[PDB]
């Protein structure tokens, strides 16, 4: 078992409208997490003889306004009763999958951007990313939807460095056709489908494009170079986000996350 270890800012997870239900095509369908996939893959398929997952890390923090603002349907922890980005009572392994929460928080967020102690927080807190793998001795790690951007945990001969992987919501490839690179690759693909693409986000300025129907998943290195592409998702001008994300999360991102696994395994 190659141990694996997971880590998400919950803040993205309850943009994406993780765990809850979401109107598609006329009625609604769930909007499963993409760690709920990977639970139900390690439980009922072989990916489970592969690998274990190990840890769950997070990196939000309750002391940011913002971060308590952003997940405020969902809150820092569980709630009886009440909205989680997965069942509360979700088993990963026979093992409880909330117990794997950890936090390794983010903190250094509170201060201004490029401020001395902002830089010299986050360098801390990739050594603290760095520092409990290890504690968990994981084998390996993935990223889904962590809000920090990594430039000194995927250093030269760091311990994990090859061994840390993004699933993103679009192809990645450089000279790739339906490449959606970026925190926008989900509205750049939908708005690719109108035959449009946006020039300037703040104020919606706008261009004429020849029209691309599809998008995928790419399971790449974080240094990243693609080690396992998905390709999919059609999609319709009518569409809408919520949507797209839904169909790209079921036909090429969970796809995408187990094959690349699965492939990553023997190596
Ligand atoms: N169903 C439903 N629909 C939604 O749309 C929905 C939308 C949300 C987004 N919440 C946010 C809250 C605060 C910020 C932010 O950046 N704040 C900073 C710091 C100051 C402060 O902390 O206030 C600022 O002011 O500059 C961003 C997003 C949360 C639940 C939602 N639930």
């Amino acid at each position: 078992k190659r141990k694996l270890a997971y880590i998400w800012s919950l803040r993205n997870a309850a943009a994406d409208k993780a765990g809850q239900y979401v109107p598609y095509k006329g009625e609604q369908r769930y909007m499963k997490s993409v760690l709920e996939s990977l639970v139900e893959a390690l439980n009922q398929t072989a990916l489970g003889d592969a690998y274990e997952l190990v840890g769950v890390i997070y990196d939000d923090d309750a002391e940011l306004p913002r971060d308590q603002g952003k997940i405020k349907d969902y809150g820092f922890a569980y709630r009886p009763g009440q909205q989680w980005f997965y069942p509360a009572d979700l088993q990963v392994q026979g093992k409880t999958l909330n117990d794997l929460l950890l936090s390794v928080p983010s903190t250094y967020r509170r201060y201004p951007r490029g401020t001395p102690e902002h830089v010299a927080g986050k360098s801390d807190f990739e050594r603290r990313l760095h520092d409990t793998l290890v504690e968990l001795g994981a084998d390996v790690v993935v990223l889904d939807g962590l809000l920090v951007i990594l430039d000194e945990l995927v250093r030269p001969g760091a311990p994990f460095a090859r061994r840390i992987m993004n699933i993103h919501p679009g192809v990645t490839r450089e000279d790739s056709p339906y490449e959606r690179r970026g925190a926008y690759a989900t509205l750049d693909a939908l708005y690719g489908a109108r035959g449009e693409k946006v020039v300037d986000w703040a104020t919606m300025e706008k261009v004429a494009v020849e029209p691309l129907y599809w998008t995928g998943a790419s399971f790449h290195y974080v240094d990243g170079e693609v080690f396992h592409d998905v390709l999919k998702t059609e999609i319709s001008p009518d569409d809408t986000i919520l949507e797209l994300r839904w169909n790209n999360f079921n036909n090429s991102l969970f796809p995408a996350l187990h094959e690349g696994l699965a492939l990553l395994a023997e190596k």
